[PDB]
């Protein structure tokens, strides 16, 4: 997360840390915890082949990364099918928990949003997570959970803000309607960000807008955060997650 | 290139090489003279931003990287239009020298493919480069001219092996009709070979086939390089490069 | 620690950790409470030239780096003279702090040993510290302040392992009487252990044998590791610290 | 070889580099050729182990490192037998070649100095070598021997320097007899430049004073480079080495 704070203890508590098993159960993504027993990320956290579901694990919402964790292991990954290596459409998958988590105050899940959602410009939106702070820039140790408010961009300006200083075509369309963006070159989020949520508080409620997936640089001028769009999605994500 | 043998000097007299002003001018990405003042390269060598031609200079055919060398200035890049970031479609570009090259049997061009030629599985092809001799293994001083004979693998095929251990549909199409597949687990090109030439030996005369572009990993098991197809983009170039 | 455990929290109240100013206090060096105000390291932690006491902080026990720190700023530092950059003898530092620390059965000092005791072999001794757990290998997050029991090897018979497969001439003595060796293959400190201590039971007490110094690689065959010894520093620790 | 420039072909006939087996025949250090069949090197260069000496080779004189090798097998290590682990004295050893080298104006050995030159301030040397051109800073691709003039600080000057910001007692010599100090915060030798030569320029005849051997950074104020002595070896350097 570049340009943010820590977050309070009470913010946030559908926020997930994914781990991979190397040396320790080292963070690579985060996630979102919407239903007790199901996860929200990123395709990308989980390629680029199918993984061997013993080398992850899932830690619920934690103010500090590592310090008191209580990993859990997934039962089953589900990846998009439109998702494949290097592009970045259909970057959306699910992990299901092996069991359903005890719902509190400080665990618990985000509302995804209705289908008629379409998150405008001057909505108030926050993205978190433990990533870098800045390109090439890691959260330095205790690692706490950060958060930034970001700026909802508009896509066919954000479009055309990809187009600046790029050789691409006018005519071809970078940014897809299954996608969102926001972010500024002050407040972003970037690299271990990634499968994150990026969320919304439509009248008093708070929503997810996006998963947090790709971007050119962090914070960089003319390059707003791109963030699967999770409205496209909700059809397939209603297949397996139950109401 | 991995799992290959150093270049006689007499062989490859198309080869360059793209350097970045940085500590030194550096190789980063490798291209073909199909034209005494024109390069063939990859659309990503050049990217993901326009760039700022004085940061970029051509060495042609030479043994060794460094040691001999001559930079020549680039007068203009072109990118083809349906190139855009974070996907490998169009991956094709080409270079105007500022001048154009005194062509000898040591340095001369490269033979495009005429359009009909589909280079099916069985074709003598060869790949060069100065890019690494294995998965994050750089190619190690005095740096020389390597090639590698790499084997075809027919694009449907291909599209199949891509979807071996992936999360992918399979009816989603990760192999496209503008790209061409070679190379095997013990043979292939990789990292910093990335614009150069794969060059077949098409009854007599040799074509260059493809453009290095993409693939999971280097001489990985299932996954083959991944080239741009040249005969697919002829029109391109033949809007820019002179008969 | 090479080949240890975590430390339980009851354990090694004396141990403290040297923190560096970078983007974020960071740890380099371990320490021992050996008086209310006064902490015991290495030289070469403090080293190679008289440090901006700005720039070091001091933390004392604590379960897990990072996470509960309570810094506190040194008043001033004072290093064993005869010590001297690319040499190893007479490694041994103190830091004044700014007050007393409150001393608690969590934090407390530990006894130094009577100017007779030798510590022969079989004694059983303990090395703390939160450094490398192989030879380049930081220990990884949370950061457990680690233990690892390691028997002492007598001086001669160090001296002569040292000669093993060195060009150094037999009279030639590597390790002299201010230095203390233990640890074998498998159990032994590493970088990030320095500054730390070495403390044997004896007769029911625990006292605090030697500094972590140095060694050729860590856990390396016929490498013991090698430590300051205390009892040959007590006049000089004795001229600044109170009995 | 930190300021200086480019060697002109012409100069340093005796300079050679030491080859390690990793990857490719590495550079690790230089030497300097004082016999057609014997070269003279730092001790700390082959070390801290005796090494299998199938891993090492021998380049003469070369413009560029790695470009036209003619890698010479090594029959023999002698190390100075009081040099030993971690310390700076009697850092001196000698490679015997398997075969005595052909002697022309482009190769051929430097000359040893009379036991009487002292090499006081104000003679004129140059050190030589493929280092570091700055601290942490390598020399870039395509790898030019550099020199560089250096001027000579007197021993006691010197170690008086090193005592500069420094916690050693001003009465416990760093700088020791058998040790040179010559170069400046503008000039000096650093990493990669080790064991090759100071040569200093008497009577119009060139003569080898020291051996790169260590320092406190590289062109560091208050911190000149350091050098064996070659003077005060050369009986033990005549032990072996014909006159
Ligand atoms: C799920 O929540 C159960 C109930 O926890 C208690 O009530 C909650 C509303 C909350 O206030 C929480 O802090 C309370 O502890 C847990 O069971 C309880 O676990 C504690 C020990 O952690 C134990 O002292 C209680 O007796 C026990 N109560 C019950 C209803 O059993 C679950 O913990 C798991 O189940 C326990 C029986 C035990 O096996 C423990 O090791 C398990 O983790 C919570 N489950 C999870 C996944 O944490
Ligand atoms: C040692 O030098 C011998 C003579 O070198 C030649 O004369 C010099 C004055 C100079 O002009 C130099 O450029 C010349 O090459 C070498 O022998 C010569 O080697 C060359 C091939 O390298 C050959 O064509 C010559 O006929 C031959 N002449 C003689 C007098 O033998 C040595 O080379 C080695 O020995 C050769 C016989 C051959 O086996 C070659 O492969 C060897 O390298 C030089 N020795 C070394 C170790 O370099
Ligand atoms: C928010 O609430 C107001 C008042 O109830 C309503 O008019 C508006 O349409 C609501 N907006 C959304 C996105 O539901
Ligand atoms: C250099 O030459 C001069 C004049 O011949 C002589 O006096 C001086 O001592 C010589 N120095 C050496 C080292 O020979």
């Amino acid at each position: 997360i570049v340009g943010g704070q820590e977050a309070p203890r009470s913010k946030w508590p559908w926020q997930v840390s994914l781990r991979v098993r190397d040396r320790y159960w080292m963070h690579f993504c985060g996630g979102s915890l919407i239903h007790p027993q199901w996860v929200l990320t990123a395709a990308h956290c989980v390629g680029p082949d199918v993984k061997d579901l013993a080398t992850l694990r899932v830690q619920l919402r934690e103010q500090h990364l590592y310090y008191q964790d209580q990993l859990l292991p997934v039962s089953r990954i589900i990846v998009h099918p439109q998702f494949y290596i290097i592009q970045t459409g259909a970057d959306i998958a699910l992990l299901e928990l092996e069991e359903p988590v005890n719902i509190s105050s400080r665990v618990h899940t985000v509302m995804l949003p209705p289908a008629s959602e379409t998150f405008p410009p001057g909505m108030p939106c926050w993205v978190t997570g433990w990533g870098d702070v800045d390109n090439d820039e890691p959260l330095p140790p205790p690692f706490p959970l950060k958060q930034v408010k970001v700026p909802i961009m508009e896509n066919h300006i954000c479009d055309a803000k990809y187009h600046l200083g790029a050789y691409t075509g006018d005519d071809v369309r970078i940014i897809r309607d299954d996608m969102l963006c926001a972010g500024n070159s002050q407040r972003d989020s970037c690299q271990g960000d990634s499968g994150g949520p990026l969320v919304c508080k439509v009248n008093g409620t708070w929503l997810q807008a996006g998963v947090v997936s790709w971007g050119e640089g962090c914070a960089q001028p003319n390059r707003p955060g791109i963030y699967t769009r999770v409205t496209y999605y909700l059809d397939w994500i209603h297949h397996y997650v139950p109401k």
